């Protein structure tokens, strides 16, 4: 907002303050060597003047790198608040959101919830037994027990490792 | 009713009378 683009222009005025500074010593320079190339010609007042004009450009460089200086610290701390801003902004955002969240899907609400949920797998495990129980009845013909324990018994017996007549006397007892 | 569940929904707290009221009525 308002801040940012503030912030914006402090930053520019800093950066043109430093490239003013730089200019100032370059032009510094240019003018140190226009006195080195018109002394030689025996000009003292030009040599005065261009010195002098030199002294001012080294003296407001160095003016101008405080005051770039000090602009950039100040817009860094403007740049510490808008951010500051934005994360308390964001945080009041999502604190609002929470709250109606919360209020709406509360704690009791939630252990409600879970019970039920809880409750209803554990009805589907019943369903799952039960289909369990009828599915082993009905393809019980076409997977008996015997067959699948020598089945067991002989391939246990291959990999190398350990694991009628009763009908027959339960009638003699039912005769009883 | 329909406030109550409703409430409990929105996430928010808040016969036999008449036949004691009859009891005491016989007595």
């Amino acid at each position: 907002s308002n801040m940012e683009k503030h912030l914006f222009n402090l930053k520019f005025a800093a950066k043109e303050l430093s490239r003013s500074a730089k200019k100032c010593d370059k032009e510094e320079k240019a003018e140190k060597a226009k006195i080195e190339k018109a002394i030689q010609k025996g000009n003292m007042e030009v040599a005065r003047i261009h010195a002098e004009n030199a002294i001012r450009q080294k003296n407001q460089a160095v003016n101008f790198l405080r005051m770039s200086a000090r602009v950039d610290a100040v817009a860094a701390r403007v740049q510490t608040a808008v951010t500051m801003g934005k994360v308390t902004k964001s945080m009041a955002g999502v604190v609002k959101s929470m709250d109606a969240t919360l209020k709406t899907m509360n704690l009791e609400k939630i252990s409600a919830l879970m019970d039920k949920f809880e409750h209803q797998f554990e009805t589907l495990d019943v369903q799952t037994q039960q289909m369990e129980d009828t599915m082993s009845s009905t393809t019980t013909l076409t997977t008996p027990q015997n067959q699948v324990d020598m089945l067991l018994q002989e391939m246990a017996d291959e990999a190398g490792l350990d694991l009628d007549e009763l009908s027959q006397r339960l009638a003699r007892l039912r005769d009883q």
